[PDB]
């Protein structure tokens, strides 16, 4: 037996409180709607995965034994944190919520949720896709994130297969605020030493829809009673929470909101061959 | 026990990354609300089912035995992906969700969600049916898509029936991209071979409710604990995921948008009486 | 010792009928007017009714008076709405624009109330009758087109307003396809012994439709000792009624409901009962 | 050895009774506007209330001083409200009309408001007194049509704001039909031992109602012990309150709740107690 | 160390916990709007300082149980374990109003309809331990501008973090620093505490949100259900010191004023009854 606790913070976009979008941690940058059309799509406007790799004690001296030990992840408990804060209707910059000659509260945290965790033995497998095959982003180098296709490497004019299924466009989630949410999902034709739970509500005014609670756990045992076992005796966690959007108060743009989660794994020890 | 995976990519109503339409390929062609009436309605303003027949090892050597060995499905596991890609705000063409002066978002992909998968061995069966049952429907040699009175073959001025029930406007999904949501539902009164599951939620402004893990499955068995059997040794797959709607900003009609839905079914091998 | 059962129900939403003025509009009901029933009597077409039907069952007992006899013993059913695909339409006939009035945009899909129920039972469904506005104005006709709770308690025309409560007097049998209106008639708790309803209701005029379809789920109609509707006289009755959201005209904005046909497969055994 | 009881409970929103002058809105509340309670007295028939009744059992002791007495004990009901499909109305009387102004469109629906609670138990049910506006002005008569919290309190009018709390001075049994409203008390859960309640709420103006009914489902009534309400006096007690949404007027855009009778199905059993 | 039960080793315990919405007694100048919270606009804390009562804030209440041990000094002893709870809100049917006092009205400018009912963000939750609820700190605005008295109405996660001006954007995410712990009622606000599931392992809370400012309140209310306390081992929380602690938030809505569509916040009180048994540990 054994238990693992960590906290995966948000990567919405403005994943540090540095830079000149110091003030902006936790958020998105702002959205329009011709972003990607009359412009390159930046990499702090598009949401990201969180991820991270536990080193945990290493159990085989000789790794070369027929018989050797592994990490067994058996159950999970985590929780999204900071929930009330998104009941403030006094936002910075957001717009207010009331007639013209009024001074009522301001919009709300609401709109897209997207919620995802992940506990595996190995790096999250990734599927790629493109809602719009030509939105334009933008280049560094280094790169701040990472597209479908520039791992598939379609011709331009072919790149609206990405708005199906690309087999070329598969990767791992192998680093933290760089594989965007609206570009990559947690690929079900793989991930087979990984369990992955994940929910959506769209629209841009829904209510959004939160629970917390420290008393229910995720049984990451398979059908055979087996969890994910830890190759390299790591743990790899994996999350994603949009809690919904902010709405700018001069020209209505947007920027989604997340929030941090815990996540505390329990282990038990197994013989593989 | 044997597992199968496959991909169903989704037919709108473009159906290809191919043609003048390619770069709407998974989404649906505009549609406006006199069509079908100011004009003919096209194959690809109509989503339509996706389907995939898998040849399975043959097992029989001798078809004439008594007893023969088939291919039986007892469970799967099923999942829509690009769920994520439905959080944006930055769509072609699409509708701005602010005030007349403002540079606020575009409209997400919202509105009507109609989801079903199934697994079975043998074509999954059809039952049509019309919403208007005088909507005019475009032609092409080879037909690009079959509507119900292409098999019930009602006069023109009986066509209002089908706005119910018509029992010879039946049929199989046996081919992909080819039956219009709008037109075939499964048949409850067949489809012994198979096991459909689906979920509708209609309005155009409605939010997607979607969901994905690969830790749950659907169990494919009967009450009697007999699954699907495969005919043929052909496992065959439906879906059908549409995800929601894109509003144009120029006039505002809208396109269905699908999403890729992926199968893996285990099966083991059941000896049945010939 | 075993028998299986299937049958369509076709919606009765008003239009029962694909003849006549009103044939194209089968499956609808008539347009509604928000002061009908007050400047005008409220039309049958006008009222989305229950539908129903009694299916034959073989013959079980020769001498009827003997003391021990034979019955037909619904113990599940497999039920299904279908034609659920056909709602994402939004190039609905005559339908009103949901876009700007400038613009050239989809039309109003199928939306808002959804009043789903279906019965299985060994005899016609009990009903009980109920007036959201007790002195609505009903058109007459011989014979009547369908039926309303006044027709059978029969009160004053200064006492209908007990209709807005419960009138015990009210109360009535499904025993004619297209004829009892659901905003009427409702299944009636304090009887229905012999019969087993499941029904589900979500109002509003702009409220999205939900709705399921699937084969591999059964409703057990065993009752709490183990004991399915009795069919009497070798007779299984089915209901159903099926508003899926209403169709909003283009020209004055008046709705008109719809409904979608609905499927039974019921499985029966045999049950011996004393005389 | 066992027994069961059925009766219905007309809903008691405000207008209590097919009489009078509010004789044609029976089942309904008197209409309510924003400043009612502070621009006037609200008005008793402007409150819906809970409804509720006692059934006499039969008699079982006829010593009440033995030391082993025999008690009518409720170990499940059947409950259901009734008229549900009423609420489908597009044309109800003197209702605003969801269209535009030069339409004819239909009438807004009966939405809203639910408000859907039922009980049994052995003894009246107990209340616990709130105010959502402490100040609130109410009608008098004599008798009187309805009670308050603060009619039991008695809190001095500068203080009446402690209501808008937890007052526990403010507690009633729910000993009349058609007396105690729903805005002011609720089920106390510090009492009711010997009750079992059921409550459900959804606000907001115009939200969609959302019902069920059917025959096939009961309600256990039995606690952690595997016992029932006991029916002291051998009298069996059920309430109910069942708000299923707002009607709208044409002319002012004020409200009336709706309400719906609700059926109760209660089986009993004897059981000895000391 | 947990040990065995022992087997008038039971007891069973009852309180009220009244809403802290930022009006937090019938007195004073806001006297008339106890239960509920002070106006609030969308500038404030930004043109303004945010005020305490604008802030609503989690309930809390600690149980003195009967005494069980004479010395403590005693290798084995005696605690209260808590195992299952019964809790509700009441008042639920006081939120059907439409005649809410200085309210907006819903209907045309010319008519006289309804007011705006309490509807929009629901935030209830509830937590029953042997110690007080483990609390984390976050902030929507990293900069908000907080009221501050002397002596404080009010605590805010920067009063522990004691982070510098330009690094408060670190409270948009996770900051270790800033934690504490609900020992005191009406103190700790919803909006920049929650409880921390990296500790609470000797405390049960359930918690639920709904945001928007229009949504329709959803509540239910039922005394036919129990919530069970105990753990994955059969154990609940142990009352260190023969205290039982018991928190709760119960935002339920939004009042709209008519003058300027400003809100405030309404709270309905909580009900708590705890059963407990007797359970033996290694000091
Ligand atoms: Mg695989
Ligand atoms: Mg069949
Ligand atoms: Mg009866
Ligand atoms: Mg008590
Ligand atoms: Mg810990």
């Amino acid at each position: 037996t054994t238990e693992i606790e960590l906290w995966l913070e948000p990567r919405m976009g403005v994943n540090a409180p540095t830079g000149d979008r110091k003030e902006w941690y936790g958020y998105s940058e702002v959205i329009h709607h011709a972003d990607g059309y009359d412009n390159n799509l930046l990499s702090v406007q598009m949401p990201q995965y969180s991820c991270a790799r536990v080193q945990l004690p290493m159990l085989n001296t000789d790794m070369t034994c027929e018989t050797l030990m592994m990490w067994e992840a058996v159950s999970c408990k985590t929780e999204v944190v900071g929930i009330g804060s998104l009941i403030s209707v006094h936002l910075l910059e957001a717009k207010m919520e009331a007639g013209p000659n009024s001074d009522g509260p301001s919009r709300p945290i609401e709109g897209m949720n997207y919620h995802m965790f992940a506990v595996g033995g190995e790096p999250l497998d990734l599927q790629g896709i493109e809602s719009n095959g030509q939105t334009k982003y933008a280049t560094a180098i280094p790169a701040k994130s990472i597209h479908p296709n520039d791992i598939a490497k379609l011709p331009e004019e072919d790149k609206a297969q990405l708005q199906g299924l690309v087999p070329k466009a598969k990767a791992k989630l192998d680093k933290d605020g760089f594989y965007p949410v609206e570009e990559w999902s947690p690929d079900p034709s793989r991930n087979e030493n990984s369990r992955y739970y994940g929910s959506f509500v769209g629209g841009l005014q829904t209510p959004p829809n939160l629970q917390f609670t420290n008393a229910v756990s995720t049984v990451l045992l398979d059908e055979n009673g087996v969890g994910p076992l830890c190759k390299g005796d790591g743990l790899f966690v994996s999350c994603a929470d949009i809690c919904g959007v902010l709405v700018k108060a001069d020209n209505e743009a947007i920027r989604y909101r997340g929030l941090p989660r815990y996540f505390k794994v329990t282990l038990r020890k197994r013989a593989v061959k």
